[PDB]
């Protein structure tokens, strides 16, 4: 059949997500022919406590951000009179299918992923900016829209289990006396969450850039769910992936990016310190969100300088700030090469190239994977 | 000053309660002139996310019991238009103000506590019945209610730290995929965690008023008073051993006298005390794992309230002794009772019902026993 609103109008067969308590469907407006999702709450759904179902709508209603599918408005179906949620419609689905693509099976392209960084970290402030905390993040509902400049953006979506938390200030004074509390009640209305995104977001970030899923039973992640909550509850810290190749057999614990990862070493190791910073479950250890945030800035706000090493027949992307010396330029470069600052020799469309000491990074002459800064060793 | 609704009036000065974010007023209805509890919630309270401020209501919505105040209407103040609680008004207060009675300075008597100890467990089985938790049970809470009958009723109330809690057994994969999902929302992906975690801080709390209610003293004691020292509160809280229903402060900065017993100056018969320590036991344990569900919990107590009484008196010391005892125990178990309580042994036991040797038989049903009564008892003494 088809339901629609004074406004909208969808065919139940045009279901573009399904889940638990709700569907989303494709759906028209009626005089434009606009396209728009349309999420309905199904009858399992108005079982839950009347205060849960109201959740996900106050958390749409706070929001208005590029990374985050746009609420359109909130409709009465025309039968039922239930509320329904009319949203921007991403004709290109989401991040999952994205990585369902051959190309990308050991790894989205750099210049993608750098993309998925950029949108999900600015999805997250403005969660973190509205109280929110989503609880469900995984490339499923990362939304992707082909943007003006022909570019991909992504939008984070299906706030189902999401909820506004609050400062503990407003319960705290709800308990008047303290003598009959459950010791966690008094914990935590007497002396006295968030970073199960973070979490997530480090699942996600490691898929994208691999292609593979970071903690997986051998028997694959679906089937074996006593083995994962092994892997991902006894993970050693600085761990990144722990795998099974074994039916029952240990665990193989990776605190790198593996051989396969389709992003250069130069971000593969500015990355690696974030995922292995939040994917921790011991929230005394892992990053709080202003640490996240700026970290990440921290790549995204560097320029690239092409480097290729024509001893080691290797290329390089130096992740590098506009206002860092020559001097870094060579330490990074060394980092990567192992070829002391002292003896490296640079080579510049077809001519030598030095640098003074003290030259700025945009000052640097554009380089290109196919016009790179060539590097060799003069011993 | 005052407010007013469609329908009821109170005056600002008629406080009856107050919180955080609301108080209760006396009201009176504008036509009938009847007496209610108008709940009237502040500024400050908007500033909690929509759902968090729905809760109360929806709670309130879904409860119907004896055990639970009522709720008449919601209605709108006439000048703020926010939204209001009409109640059932309570005279006589509540458990709290009972327990400022003098003749109570050491615990209720034996039938009120029986009272109070059945209208709790039986709101509190509401409450578990329609998935809800309170969080915040203390006498202050618990309000009292003069029946048909002259007898008290107790009620609960003050639901604004309450929510009702979703079953996750409900539904299936609530969350599409797992691989993804922090180790914590793994847990609640796939394992009532929640909802068994949820239960127990009512059973706490629900001790705590009970051991209250027993002895009119609060179990757990810093020197200074819980109020006046929360490091020690918590410590003894949070570092009882296992079994103990108390911990005491005796001097300041003092260690800390543990008991697994009621204290002697306990206003009820031992008879009841026995059976009582257990329940206080296993609900005053803050470790997940040991602490009681809510079965055992609703289970043990209702074993208590499904008793009849016997009244023994042993010549042996000239003490008057209640027996509890289930309307299909046999006579086996009851000179059982009768020892452990009066150390007769079993055998020597001779008895006396109205001034002739009664004999139970092996079997009998200690339904099918003589009706007694603290007046006439049956007399028990050694046959050496
Ligand atoms: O939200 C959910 N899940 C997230 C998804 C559904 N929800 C929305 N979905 C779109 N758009 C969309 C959807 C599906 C497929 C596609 N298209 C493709 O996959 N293509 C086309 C090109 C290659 C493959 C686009 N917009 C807005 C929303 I809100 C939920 C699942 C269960 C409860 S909620
Ligand atoms: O709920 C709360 N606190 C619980 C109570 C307030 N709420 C209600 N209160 C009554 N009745 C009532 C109350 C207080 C006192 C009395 N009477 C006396 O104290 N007496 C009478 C004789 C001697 C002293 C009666 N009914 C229904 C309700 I809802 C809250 C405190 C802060 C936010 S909420």
């Amino acid at each position: 059949g088809s339901q629609s609103t004074s406004n909208h109008l969808w065919l139940l067969s045009d279901i573009l997500g399904q889940g638990a308590t709700a569907n989303v469907f494709r759906g028209r407006h009626k005089k434009t022919g606009d396209l728009f999702a349309i999420k309905v709450f199904n009858n399992i759904s108005f079982l839950r406590p009347v205060d849960v179902q109201m959740r996900e709508f106050e958390v749409l209603k706070k929001l208005n951000h590029k990374n985050i599918v746009k609420l359109f408005a909130i409709e009465e179906e025309t039968t039922t009179r239930h509320k329904v949620l009319i949203m921007e419609f991403c004709p290109c689905g989401s991040l999952y299918t994205v990585l369902e693509e051959p190309s990308n099976a050991y790894g989205l392209p750099e210049s993608e992923f750098l993309i998925v960084l950029r949108d999900v970290v600015g999805g997250m402030n403005h969660l973190r900016e509205n109280g929110i905390v989503h609880r469900n993040i995984k490339p499923g509902n990362i939304m992707r829209v082909i943007g003006e400049d022909g570019q991909s953006v992504y939008k984070l979506t299906d706030f189902g289990a999401a909820r506004e938390l609050e400062d503990d200030e407003q319960f705290v004074s709800l308990y008047g006396t303290e003598e009959y509390l459950h010791p966690d009640m008094y914990e935590r209305a007497v002396l006295r969450g968030a970073t199960v995104d973070l979490w997530s977001i480090g699942v996600t970030f490691y898929h994208a850039a691999t292609g593979s899923l970071p903690f997986r039973p051998f028997e694959g992640p679906r089937r074996n769910k006593e083995v994962m909550y092994k892997i991902i509850t006894g993970k050693p810290s600085g761990a990144i992936s722990g795998v099974q190749k074994a039916e029952n057999g240990p665990i193989d614990w990776s605190g790198d990016m593996p051989v396969s990862c389709s992003l250069s070493r130069g971000l593969q190791v500015l990355l690696t310190p974030v995922l292995a910073n939040i994917l921790e479950a011991d929230q005394e250890k892992c990053w709080g969100f202003d640490q996240f945030f700026a970290e990440t800035s921290d790549i995204l706000h560097r320029m690239v300088i092409h480097v290729f090493s024509l001893q080691q027949m290797t290329a390089h992307k130096i992740y590098i700030h506009s206002y860092n010396t020559a001097t870094i330029f060579h330490e990074l470069v060394y980092k990567q090469t192992k070829i002391i600052s002292s003896n490296q020799e640079l080579i510049y469309e077809g001519r030598r190239l030095v640098l003074e000491p003290g030259r700025l990074a945009q000052h640097f002459p554009k380089t290109t994977e196919e016009n790179p800064i060539f590097v060799v060793s003069r011993e």
